[PDB]
């Protein structure tokens, strides 16, 4: 015979008796109590969980817990051998334990700009009860700005509730990267049972930022003949994602090979230094990009423009060609004249000529001997470098007191410390 | 005095003559003639090149291309000492260089799901001519289905065109990764000269792909006691991106301490098996979900329900409860009677009971003796486990021959091999 009994009544509640028919419990013994002469049944001092018993553990849901009970009936007019019965209890269920989180702070990973509608699961809510005493609804409680941005999805597929967050709107990480909710379960026993736990949104990063430089454009000006390592300039550039998606790699990109030999760029840092010797008679100007890149997987990229102005040392000691004119011509650093048709005539033409800039590439040039020539403006400009003069006669002379003209010319540059050159002229008669 | 004069023109072309006034040519010296008597100065077999001359090598745009010559007019009467005169020819520019690419295939990377309009730098011609005879546009050739998803921007802010891929619509590696093109330079000349380069779009991977199992449940038989490391079962998962956006780690998602004990699944390849001692009559089922997740760094995951039916093995030998009933009652396994008041009177009630399932808990149960006892239905139902029998009388007896009544029982079930047990009783008088 059956019989339903809800858990957890309080002591010597009676379950019933006798829609059959001395007493005797032989089995249930823990949890029941017979009355002698009556065959009336009631609870005892150890209350009946229906989640507690061994008897009702893995059932499958709507399985019914049934506890096994046995009574004896020894009196059949003193004369019949005793008649047992099998008996099962039927314990319901109530609504006396409350829906549960594993864990009453969780903590999802979404990330930056996640399309719209996309899902993630929720951990579950579990009861220890049965049938709608256990897990009913889940309910996202949300700060005004936050409910803009999740919604909350129940699916009935796995015959147990998978609650999801869906994504309704844009997240940034830059922008904020930390959103708070609650989660609320409940049951769906009268009264209910609920509890929440802390639902933490983390945005995560994606490398959606490229880098950029502090400046789109980059001058400095470098000394000629600087020693290896002098620091030229530092490029520096900026990203605004996070971790390697944000770390840089300087890398020279347009930079013709003249200017890898003499500039080394450091990729950390984004420091040039110098790494090769630099003439500004070579090079005047260093012109050449430099590659900013992250360390994201798909690196992102950026480049500036440096330029590098060259700046002049005095290092060229000024230069003089003497040479022919018209039928007068030089040979082996000599030429010929003999009873000269005329003072003020020309013997050479001279260049003085100095490869720096400026002061350091500025000439005074001066005609050393006691000797009758002098230099004259031939040019008709004023060319401070590019001196084109004529070496021309003083005085006459005649073929008695001649083949013994070394005329010698000097020039130095205004430069400091200042450069000088000699170069001389025999005149054979 | 100054000259225009186009560069590479043929032998002795005359450049002109004496909008002045014998001539000797002192500076200019491989690229000019000049004709006694007449100062009419003509090229040389040296053709000048504008792009050859040192002394025009770093000039800035439009900074005009001058090759210095001087002449000497030593003729005066033959009374003038000589006049030379500064002389500049101004090379003038012709388009006899093609522009370029520095390598004739270039090769973009672009990620999947670059949003529309994203720019990329191509890489720049360059044209060694000058002023229009230099870069003038580029062209992008390019096959019908790639049209669609691929534009050509040019920016004239780095005074330097810049040319620029735009992204026309959405790209997806998985769809298809390698498109080819074809970038036009074209100069300013007339007949203006051109070049190709085949550049190539590589569409690279973004995690945008998650994890999907073989199966959406997965099931499997598990005999119970199996030895440490039989094959359970394998999971395995799918990812249609590349690399590590594909490569896939297994571990349990939602699955109890009970199971993480008995089963070990194995990361790479997701092949459970066993790592512990497994007991149907523990637990005959063992359910859990397993967790699928990619190797991007921003992981994306699945996971499948699994649930192993724990098969039985005859480990477990039946169980023979002998107990009281009514007011006959035993004491540390013997109990009393005497006189006895009828045959078919019960002394015990008998219990027999295997824990395994089926045959291997069917249970026969048999009295060893030459005893006056049997067993007899007590129960009104045919569970085959759980079987209540009355050790009854069959025979009286009377006091002079009792008080050693050792009633022993036997039990075995049906499985293979079979398994027994015998348990007793006294009955003194
Ligand atoms: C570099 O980046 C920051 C943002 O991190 C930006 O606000 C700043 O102006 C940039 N440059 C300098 C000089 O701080
Ligand atoms: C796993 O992935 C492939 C695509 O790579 C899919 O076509 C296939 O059907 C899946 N499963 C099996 C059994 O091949
Ligand atoms: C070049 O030579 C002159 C002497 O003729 C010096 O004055 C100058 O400093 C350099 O030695
Ligand atoms: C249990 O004991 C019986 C003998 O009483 C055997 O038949 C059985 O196989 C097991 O040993
Ligand atoms: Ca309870
Ligand atoms: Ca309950
Ligand atoms: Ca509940
Ligand atoms: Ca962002
Ligand atoms: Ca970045
Ligand atoms: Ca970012
Ligand atoms: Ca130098
Ligand atoms: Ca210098
Ligand atoms: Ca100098
Ligand atoms: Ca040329
Ligand atoms: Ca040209
Ligand atoms: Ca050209
Ligand atoms: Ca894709
Ligand atoms: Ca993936
Ligand atoms: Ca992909
Ligand atoms: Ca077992
Ligand atoms: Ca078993
Ligand atoms: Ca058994």
């Amino acid at each position: 015979v059956v019989y339903k009994v809800p858990e957890e009544q309080p002591p010597n509640t009676l379950i019933g008796s006798l829609a059959a028919d001395l007493y005797k419990l032989e089995v249930g013994a823990p949890y029941l109590r017979v009355d002698g002469k009556t065959g009336d049944i009631f609870t005892t001092e150890t209350s009946i969980d229906r989640e507690g018993l061994r008897e009702c553990q893995n059932q499958l849901p709507g399985d019914p817990c049934i506890l096994e009970f046995e009574v004896s009936i020894t009196d059949l007019v003193q004369n019949g051998s005793p008649r047992l019965l099998e008996g099962q209890i039927e314990v319901q269920d109530i609504n006396d334990n409350t829906p549960n989180f594993a864990s009453p702070v969780i903590t999802l990973a979404i990330p930056e700009n996640t399309n719209i509608g996309s899902l993630f699961p929720i951990p579950l809510a579990s009861d220890r009860d049965a049938g709608p005493n256990g897990v009913a609804s889940y309910e996202l409680q949300a700060g005004p700005e936050a409910q803009e941005l999740f919604g909350l999805q129940v699916a009935e597929d796995q015959e147990e509730k998978q609650p999801q967050l869906i994504v309704m709107g844009n997240l940034d990480r830059e922008r904020w990267d930390s959103y708070d909710l609650t989660i609320k379960v409940q049951d769906g026993g009268s009264p209910p049972r609920a509890s929440s736990a802390l639902l933490r949104v983390t945005v995560l990063d994606t490398n959606d930022n490229a880098p950029k430089f502090e400046r789109p454009s980059y001058e400095a000006e470098l000394s000629e003949n600087s020693p290896i390592g002098h620091s030229v300039i530092q490029v520096k550039a900026n990203d605004s994602d996070q971790g390697a998606n944000a770390e840089i790699e300087y890398t020279f990109h347009q930079a013709p090979e003249v200017v890898r030999r003499l500039l080394r760029l450091d990729r950390n840092t984004g420091l040039i230094t110098v790494q090769g010797p630099v003439d500004r008679e070579d090079l005047s100007t260093l012109r050449f990009s430099v590659l900013a890149k992250d360390r994201g997987t798909n690196p992102k990229s950026a480049r500036a423009q440096v330029v590098v102005t060259v700046k002049d040392m005095n290092d060229n000691a000024p230069t003089i060609e003497i040479r022919g004119i018209g039928l007068v011509t030089h040979q082996d650093g000599m030429a010929n004249i003999s009873e000269d048709v005329a003072e003020e005539t020309a013997v050479a033409l001279v260049q003085v000529s100095d490869r720096d800039e400026g002061e350091n590439a500025a000439v005074t040039c001066v005609v050393a001997g006691d000797v009758p020539f002098q230099l004259r403006q031939a040019s008709e400009t004023g060319s401070d470098s590019k001196k084109k003069y004529f070496l021309q006669t003083t005085t006459p002379l005649d073929y008695e007191k001649v083949k013994d003209y070394t005329i010698e010319i000097v020039a130095v540059d205004s430069g400091n410390p200042p450069l000088s050159s000699t170069n001389s002229l025999k005149v054979q008669v």
